C-alpha cells in the first residue's frame, strides 16, 4: 500500500498526508466507487500500526453521526464535492463548516465531529494516527440523555 | 426569477450558482458596463461586476452572509489578512470561481483593467463590516 514513516504522526503531518495523496491520482483513482445501496463506500488505502488512510465517496445521504476517534488524531481532504463538518455544542446550536474541493482540516485525539451534507458524488482522503481502532458513537435516548457507544472499526 | 431552494444558501451552492450564471450569458450579457443585480429576494443577493484596475473593496467582511465569487473575464487578486501584516494574496483568474463561509474576512483588487465577474450572497448583504486603522494602529471595525 502507502510507503508511510512506521512511526504515529501528528494532525499536521496527517494533513499534510492527506493534501499530498490527493495530488497522486495514482494512489487512489482505482478505488473511487459509489454504492447504489449499501453503507457509506469506504476504501482502505494503507492500514498498519501507525496510520490508517481512507478514501471515501461520499452520497447525497451519507452521514457520519456524532462520533469521537478515541485516541487517534486524523485528517481530511476534499478531493472532489463538498461536505459538510459539524462539531457538537451543548446547547444544541452545533457548529457547521462547509469544506469543500481542494481544502482539508485536522484534528486531535479530543475531537467530536459528524461529516453530512455532501454533494452527491464528493471524494475525500482521510487519514487517523495512531489508527482508528475503537471510535466513540454518541446516540440520544427518547428522553434526551446522551450515551456513548465504543465501536471497534 | 432563479430556481433556488427557498432558503439561504451556503457557500458550495453560492459557488454553483455563480457559474451556472457565467454559463448562461443570456441572464447578464446585457447589464457589463464601466455593479447590476441580477436576482435580489429574501435569502440571496446576485450581482454582475465589472472592475477598474483601481478598484478596492478594502478590508471588510459580509457580517452573517456567506458568499462566492466567479471571474467571467479578467483577474482579481482576493487578499486575505494576517496577523503580522504579511497578508495572503491570491491571484483569481478568468474562469475561476472561489467561495466563503459568514466569518470570511478579505480584500478585492482589480487586477486587470476590464474585469468582470459574477457575485452571490445569502442571506442578502445587509451589512458590511468595514475594517480600519487608526493613526494609533489600532484597528476598528465599522458596520455600514
Ligand atoms: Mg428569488
Ligand atoms: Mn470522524
Ligand atoms: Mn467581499
Amino acid at each position: 500500500e502507502l510507503d508511510l514513516p512506521e512511526r504515529n504522526l501528528d494532525r499536521r503531518e496527517l494533513r499534510d498526508l492527506v493534501n499530498e495523496l490527493a495530488a497522486h491520482p495514482e494512489r487512489w483513482a482505482e478505488h473511487v466507487m459509489f454504492p447504489e445501496e449499501g453503507g457509506r463506500h469506504y476504501a482502505s488505502l494503507h492500514r498498519d500500526a501507525y496510520v490508517d488512510v481512507w478514501l471515501l465517496c461520499w452520497r447525497a445521504e451519507d452521514d457520519t453521526g456524532w462520533h469521537d476517534h478515541d485516541i487517534s488524531s486524523g485528517a481530511v481532504r476534499v478531493v472532489a464535492g463538498a461536505l459538510k463538518e459539524c462539531n457538537p455544542r451543548i446547547g444544541g446550536e452545533h457548529l457547521e463548516t462547509v469544506v469543500s474541493e481542494g481544502e482539508s482540516f485536522s484534528f486531535g485525539p479530543d475531537h467530536i465531529h459528524r461529516l453530512t451534507g455532501a454533494v452527491h458524488g464528493s471524494v475525500s482522503i482521510a487519514a487517523y494516527s495512531p489508527p482508528l481502532w475503537r471510535l466513540g458513537q454518541y446516540s440520544i435516548d427518547d428522553s434526551g440523555v446522551m450515551r456513548r457507544v465504543s465501536v471497534s472499526y
